[PDB]
Formats: C-alpha cells, structure tokens, sequence
C-alpha cells in the first residue's frame, strides 16, 4: 500500500527524511545509498541526533542491512548514481539528497538503476519545483524527476500564497535569520566559493545570498520577479525565521492579515502553515513539522499597504516531512 | 580644562563610556555612582572585559577611590539619584546610564546634586535626542537634559540621512539582528513585562519590539512616521546589524546607492558612517568605533525604488564613543 | 497520592511540577511565587526551551493553574511562614527558591500547615538524601530534609559502587557544568562570586562546589576523602562529572565496567545508567537518570588510579529524584 | 630575526605561525604552500580573523606573491610535499602544519625540495618532541626533523616540570576542557574515525582522547608512564584549560605550590609559564602568548600529597608563538 523509497545520501537531509518516513509511516524506506558512511556508522548517526533526540524505536546492523523497527533496508555504497540497483532493492521513488545531482540530467541517473521517479530534496535549475499546499496539485504522472524546492522556499511560499490571494503582493523583500548548517565551519576555515561562509559559525552573524524568495515566483507564477531577499546565518543549531517586508495592492489592516492567515492554517494548509499569537521563540518550533508558522505578535505594519510578516520554520524537520508528504501525494496519483 | 564627568551606573554602558572617556581623552571622569558594585569589584569589572579585552592602561583601588591611569575617581553608592553629590566631586556633566531614569523628570534628579547637564545614554520619551553626524548641530546651551538615542538609532539614522538626502525615503521597515544584552537570561527565567526576553538567550532567536526606527523620525524630522521596525536577539556576545527595507522616491541603481554612501563615509560622516565592499562578518566589527558601517555586498535591490540596505554596528563600542563625542561637542558650545 | 506544595516557580520548581505531572507518584495542589503571576506561570510551564512544550494542557481558570484538568492553588507570599499550605491541602512542601536552605528557614513552611519540607538544594544542617544511596536512612521523625544537589546525585551513586567494590582511598572531582540561571548573558554584577558574573556565552568559568564533599555526608565512610571544583561552559543543559580516584583494591578498567553495569541493571536501575556508546552531552537531554557512567570516556593510569566519567541531565534527573524522594517518604507514613 | 622559513598549509596553525613570525620579527617567512587556498583568498584569510582580530599591518597580492608588511612571499600550490621547491624560494626551515605529514618519513618529504630542517607543528609518533622552556636545550644540529608537540602538551609540560622538580609527581591524570577546533562539525556530520567528534560542536560537550599527558612523559623522561588523561571539547571559539590531578612524592602545602610556580613564572619560565591569583575566566587569555598560565584560585588540594592544579592556554596564540620561538632557538645554534 505504501510506496517503497530509496534515499541517496545519508547526510542531514537523508537521515531526517528517513526518520520522517518511519515517524509518520506514510512511505516505506527500503534502500539507502552512501559511499562514505558504512553500515555500523549509519546505525549510530541515525540512532542519536543532537537536535531531534534519540530515535524512538530500534536501530541495528544485521546481515549487511540497516534494520529500523524490524524493517531491513538494503545499503549501497556507490559513488556513481547510475550504478545504484534501486529496482533490485524494490525502491520505486528515490530521494536525491546529496545536493550535487540537482539538475534533471544528473538526478535522472537513478532511473538507469530502476527507480520510477526521483524527488530532489533541494532547489533545481530545471526540474519542476513543488511546495506542498501551494502547487502540489500541479504535479502529474508524466513528471518523473521533480524538486521539493528548499526549506526557506517552503516557509515563504505558503505565507506569500495567502497574502497574495487576499491582498495582492505588489513587491516584497525577504530576510531569513537562519540556523547554522553543515556547509559552515566551526572556526575560520576555507570556503573558496563563498568567503563569508568559511568564517567561524559560533562567533559570527554571517550574511549570505539565497534564491529562496526568487524561487517563490516559480512556484507561484503570478509572483515571478516580485520577490527577492537574503539571509543571515546565526549561531543556533536549528530553527530559522523568515521576515517578509511587502507592499500590498489592497489595503490590509494587521487584524485582517491575522484573520486570513488563521483561517488558511485551519483549512487547505492545515499542518503546512501554522498560526500563533503566543509569545514564542525559536526553540518552541524544535521538531515542529509545519513548513511555516505565522507569528502574529512579532510582525509590524507601517500602514495598510506596507507590512513586515514573520514566520518560523524548523529548517530540518518541516522540510524532511514535506519530502515524505510529496511522495505520499505522488503515490496517490499513480 | 576638559569637562569633568560623573557616570551614574557601572553596568555595561557606564563601564564602556568610562573606557571610551579615558581612551579618547576628550573628557575627564571624576565621579561614578553605583549602589550595588563596591570599589574593589569596580576595579575587576573595569580591568577585565570578555568582549573588548583587558583595559590598555592601569586601574586600582586606593584610599576609597577608583584610580584609572593615575586619575582618582570619587565613588558614590546612592540608590536615589537626587542624593548623589556630583558638585562635591566636581562633576559638571552626568551620564545617566542605568536605563531607569530616562524621562527629563527622572534624569533631572542629577541637577539637585549639582550637575550642570545630564546626558541620558538611552532613548527618552521626552528629552531632545541626538545622533552625532545627523543632528548634533541642533544642540544648544539651553538644553540641560538630552539623550544620545540608542545604539540601533545611531546605526540607522546616519544611513537613513544619506539615503533620504539623495533619493528620498517614501517609507521603510527595519529589522535589527541584535547581539545578546544584559537584560536577557542565560536559561528560561522571569521577565514579567516582556515574556519572550525571559527565554534562554543561548538557545533562541527571540523577536523583540524596538522604537529605534520610529526614533529616527525624531532625529530626522522629515522621516517622522515613515519608518518602523522590530528586532531579533540572537546568541552572539556583541556586534549587531540593521536591515533597512525601503521604498525610494527617485530611482536609485544599487551602484548609485554605493557611490553616495561611500562619498558620505569619506567626507561629512567620516568616523560615524563606514563603508565596505569586503566579505565581512560580525566579528570584523569587534571594538569598531563607527556608529554604522554600510555592507555593500550584503544588500540587495528588487528594483530602482525598492531596496534592502545592510549596516553593521558594534552596539557597545560605537555607542559608548558617541556618548563621549556628544559631551565633547556640548562642552565646546559652553 | 501525597499532596504537595511547591515554593518557587523558578527552574527547579517548574521542572519538579513537570515531573510530578508525568506520573501519579505525587499530586501538586499548591504553588507559591510572589514574583510570577498566574497567566505568566501558564506560559513558563507550557513552553520550555530545553525540554520542549509540555505534552498536556495548561490554562488559567478561576484563579487556579490547571494542568491536565487538575487545578492548583496559587499563592503570592514573600514570607514562607505566611503561606497557607494547610488550607490548600499540601502535606509536603518542596522548598525550591534556594534562599531557605537551613532547617530554621525551611521550617517556616510547617507554620502554614505543612507536615514535611523537602529542600531541593544542599543544606548546611538538614539530613541530606540521594535516592539509591541512603534514602533507606529516611525516618518519620525527619520533618525537614534535603535532596542534596544535582551534582551530588550524579557522583554519589557512582562513588557508592566504586567504594563498595574497590574502596576509594581519596578522590578529586571536576564537573563540566551547563550554564545556570545564576549566570549572566554578558559581563555583569555577581558581588559574592566575581567569576560567575562574566559572560556565560563567551567563557569557560571555574567555580567552587561542595558537591564532592557532600558525598562524604551521604556515604559517611567517604567523609573527608573527596573534594572538587567545577567549570561552567556555554551549553544550555546536561553536565558531566569527572572523578579521579585512588582505589584500595586493584581494579582493572574492565572490572570497574562490570560492577557499574551490574549495579545499573539491578539495584540502581533507573538511577545509575551505563553506556559503552559514543555518546555526547545532547544524548542525555531529558534523560531521567541521576548518573550515567560513560565506559568509553574514562581512562585508567594503573589498577589503583583512574578517571571515571558520568553524565547527568542537571535539570531532569534531579527534578525526578525530588518526586521519587517524596513518593518514598509517603510510602513510610 | 634572520632564518628564512617556509610554511606548509595555510590552515589556522599555518596562518597564526605566519602572524606570530611577522608580529615578533624573530624569523622571516619567505614561502607558503597550500594547494586549496589561492593567493587572493590567502590575503583575505590572513587579514581578517574572528578570534584574534584584523592583522596589524598590511597584506596584499602583488605579482603572484603574498606581500605582508612589504615582504614578498612565494606561494606554492602543491599537493605532494616532496615537489615544493623550498630551496629555490630560499626557505631554510619548513613548518609542516597540515596535520597529515607528522611522521619523520612523511615530514622528510620537504628535504627533497631543498629545506634544511622541518618543524612539525603537531605531535609526531617518532620525531624528537620539544616544549620551549622544558627540553629545548636538548635540541642539537643533527636533528633535521623535529616536532613542537601539541598546544595541550605545551600547557601541561611547563607546569608538570615545576611540580615534579619541587615535589615529584608519583602519578597524574589530566582533563583538558578544550575550545572547538577545525576538525569539529557545526551540526551532526561524518567523522568516520572518531564518531563523537562528528557531533554538533555548538550543541555538545564532547569527550575525546588525547595523547597530550602521555607526551609529557617523552618531553620530561622522568615522567614516562606516570601521566595520562582525556579531553572534553566545549562550545567556545578559543582558549582551553588543563586540570591536572596528581599525587606528590614530597608533601606540598597549596601555598608552597603557589610560591614555586610564581617563582618559575618570574624567572626561567618567564613568557612561557604565567601565574595569576586574579578571578580570571577563559576570555581573559584571548591572544595571550603564554604556553600555560597557572590559576592559583581555581585549584584545590585534598591533602599535602593529592592536588588538582589548573592552567589556562590560548590554544592558538601560545602554540603558534612557541613554533616561532623554537625556530629562532634552532637558528641561533646553526
């Protein structure tokens, strides 16, 4: 009944998509490929997690397989994705989570080994991009290689959809205050392509470029060219926040914005877009599976046409659960 | 001789204004009041600083006085500011740095003990407010009680002045990503008036309200009612950044904004407004005495009339040096 | 079963309340805190940066704090002798403010109708207990007792097993401790303990602690044989003890592992844990053990001189031991 | 200040040895090899430092050379250390700072390119190991490949020397509470050989093995087999502390220990072993060039034969200055 899934890469996204699949029970993980992490080490990395705690259940290495809650998973150690025998392991969909095979040409290598569909758990320069709750109904059975966009695009797009649908976004500029990530360094070190990103992550607020706001214009075509932004990386291990400053076409009193976001969080976007009026801080969203949670108290309006809206996101758990939800949606359309 | 100064409070601002006074030599500190920090403890707190390093000169306790670089300072321990005998110590100007006597009525208590003028090192609901380089020439000898605004207003106002003078700010919304402060808590604790501020400072990104952007409209009267904003407190010990999203009246290409800001930093705002095109991060501004440093590479434009401008500020050292600069300017007008 | 009142809604008071609402060992019926009003108590109990959102419901209703539908009377008294514990029905009181730790000061709660007081901190003169080590020495004549500190509850179960099997001739302890509420975010005033005022995020801070000396009161045979100190480091929770000790009988490191594992699997089950996994501090977040021996982290110089490592969630282990001590006291009435 | 030096690796040790060489003027850096960091990036990494601040001087790229304070430095980009043309660049001594060529066989590759002597800025399994102030007089001109031990061994050995010389160490066990390092990860990531070291550095206290205490037994042969220990990595960017628990041969009152350590710090170990009775914390040692600073107030004695001694070390700046001091000592004996 559940679609069988293969995961390429056991980095942060790969492990948390695997954890979301077992926690939610929406899909069945049957294979994992990682050429640099051996089976005994995969048991340790999956079982203990500094951010989300110990896995609830059992994890062990048995007969060359990773056995999670009694379910044996085939382990591959291939550097070339076209050589992974996904079909022999029974993996129908493959989550491409390494971050280095994000074009349709590179991600398509998984079809050579027998996968039926590939979900890139990152932005893609050319694959169709989806955000659950915003454009997932535009998915169709002819699309064999798709992208789930980024964690930041999944936070901004549901909020931008509600605001644009009700008031019309003339233009917007976004800032994301983002938790540290695996690409950063503990102390000042080499990052040849992005010099600021090499600076010590524990000591600094680091400005960074991000295509997340521009990507919202691809998922919501009416907002193409109307949004852009940037990021600041700060020394917190997890949970990030979006700050969208936008100009509205129709007048919107701040209480009217709260009303429409609250009603959207209770209907078609339930579990995707959250809403709170509580005095929350980032740790209150630790392991929260929403893509975006509107913080009513934190935002501020200058006038009825110019406002700053705040939305929280667990950049690890929200996104990993959306990858699983996208695959469950795809399976329902077969 | 140089103006003789009394400092009320030996907290973070009081100690760093004392440090800036002795390092710049622009004024002479002759008295310090603090009811909770005794003399031997003041020596220790002034000598060692986790953020700015050990004091460059000498500091010791001798015959009941705090002696800095051979200069003896009378120490008072009064809870009620109207009882501090400033005149008996020779203090002419008093820096009111406790944060709890910020109205002209409360700060005016220092005139009862013999002070001639009082400088509130914080925003005031009613005192005239100044930002060096923006409106300090509006100071006159009839003003006995004034405010130096906040560190954040001193960062935003010089940048907003240059942008408004050249292109005209129709409206703007600001976010400041701010380093932790003394009012925050190490672990979740009580903060009855501001619940989010009680949450653990090391673990969280904390939204906070700030009147800094609205205060720029008092310092630059043409911007009254055209700016507002909010803050996020993040776990860094020092150095903060302003993110101003504004709508411009005249078209401004991003290279034209860079040209205008660079010219201001090299001329009338030299030492107040800095400019950089380097790949900087927050630690690069540790102990930097500018009020604001425009980060050309970090900002982003959506179009010629809607842009996001970034400016760094050492929230401790920039502001403490501006308090001394303001007092030196006031003394020159006597 | 026993009805309890909590004095103070700081970190220990809230987490003792949270632990009490994880089982039915005790029932919280009253809370006193003159500085935190009812609506703020709802917020502070509901959201916790370290241990996550409370799993149940929490709301203010008719002037009472209602947790999982169970109402609690709220008092706002600065003087402990004035709290009306008896009128609320509180038989035992957890004295968690940290400022009424002598038997004279903690005894003020008996004036309001409480039968027994449990000081959730070390006391200069009250009998001190550590569950699993000397709780069987508790007697119905003791109306005011102390549950020692989180650090003493980590060291004492391990020191008991080591001393029982090999004999501790002498020991020196270091605890690498997570930040606490008494610390400061940036360099600020701490008149009595100057190093503790220095910015907690920026520094490793040495600190004095009577925890190792207190083990000698809990285990009388170790009186005068242990002392130590602490380093506060910038982590929000979870701490570790490092006990360097000289043993009377020779003990190979595998023999130490065997006796600690045996104690964890039987008589000290749920109090002293044992692991051979490649653990780090976050692996003990919200772990309710008092002490978890880290077999891989320790090191022996020889059969008589070793360094033993044990982890403790300084918030959750201790708060659960306060509740366990009260359940034990109730079984003895 | 006359031996010409080549530096292999421009990681944190390589950059800080280069900074110490120009700050002290004791040696002349003439060449640097790093195959992954190009010239323009070396300028940036050397100029800005999150921990120690901006370089005091000038640094530019000119005609393919890195020019520091007007001194041109030849830049090599060789992966194979036997192919670096040290002799052609005039480099007489080579600092091997990559951490991957620490045996005499591997470090000996620099002799193929014309270097006369090699100093491994890390522990070596077989090279002679030195600690300035403890055994540097045992260096002789027949030793072409030597090691300067580790930052932790340089902290413990000067203190252990004074304690052993005066009271005799029967046995000792050390714990070092260590700042984070470049080998750690920002979030839980792969560290196949040392699993605990892959866990998120910002979130955890991490136990780690270290041969530093055992290495003191090689630098002070009388202590061979009498010391061992372990480490805890904690989330601070720099500055570490040693905690030595030792049993003494002769009785020693804690005041006698303070007296002999203070005397050593004022005489033969001046600049190597420091001494303080102040209420210090780790940030008070930021950029401190001592190898070890005894903290009199932090330690504790159980009795006259069993004590815990505490000593601070700036793990970056102390050690980098000792590498330069060792090379200036070797140059003086040529």
């Amino acid at each position: 009944g559940k679609v069988k899934v293969g995961v390429n890469g056991f980095g942060r996204i790969g492990r948390l998509v695997t954890r979301a699949a077992f926690n939610s029970g929406k899909v069945d993980i049957v294979a994992i490929n990682d050429p640099f992490i051996d089976l005994n080490y995969m048991v340790y990395m999956f079982q203990y997690d500094s951010t989300h705690g110990k896995f609830h259940g059992t994890v062990k290495a048995e007969n060359g397989k990773l056995v999670i809650n009694g379910n044996p998973i085939t382990i591959f150690q291939e550097r070339d994705p076209s050589k992974i025998k996904w079909g022999d392991a029974g993996a129908e969909y493959v989550v491409e989570s390494t971050g280095v095979f994000t074009t349709m040409e590179k991600a398509g290598a998984h079809l050579q080994g027998g996968a039926k569909r590939v979900i890139i758990s990152a932005p893609s320069a050319d694959a169709p991009m989806f955000v659950m709750g915003v454009n997932h109904e535009k998915y169709d059975n002819s699309l064999k290689i798709i992208s789930n966009a980024s964690c930041t695009t999944n936070c901004l797009a549901p909020l931008a959809k509600v605001i644009h649908d009700n008031f019309g976004i003339v233009e917007g500029l976004m800032t994301t205050v983002h938790a540290i990530t695996a690409t950063q360094k503990t102390v000042d070190g080499p990052s040849g392509k992005l010099w600021r990103d090499g600076r010590g992550a524990l000591q600094n607020i680091i400005p960074a470029s991000t295509g997340a706001a521009k990507a919202v214009g691809k998922v919501i075509p009416e907002l193409n060219g109307k949004l852009t932004g940037m990021a600041f990386r700060v020394p917190t291990a997890n949970v990030s926040v979006v700050d969208l400053t936008c100009r509205l076409e129709k007048p919107a009193k701040y209480d009217d914005i709260k009303k429409v976001v609250k009603q959207a969080s209770e209907g078609p976007l339930k579990g995707i877009l959250g809403y709170t009026e509580h005095q929350v801080v980032s740790s209150d969203f630790n392991s929260d599976t929403h893509s975006s949670t509107f913080d009513a108290g934190a935002g501020i309006a200058l006038n009825d046409h110019f406002v700053k809206l705040i939305s929280w996101y667990d950049n690890e758990f929200g996104y990993s659960n959306r990858v699983v939800d996208l695959m469950a949606h795809m399976a329902s359309k077969e």
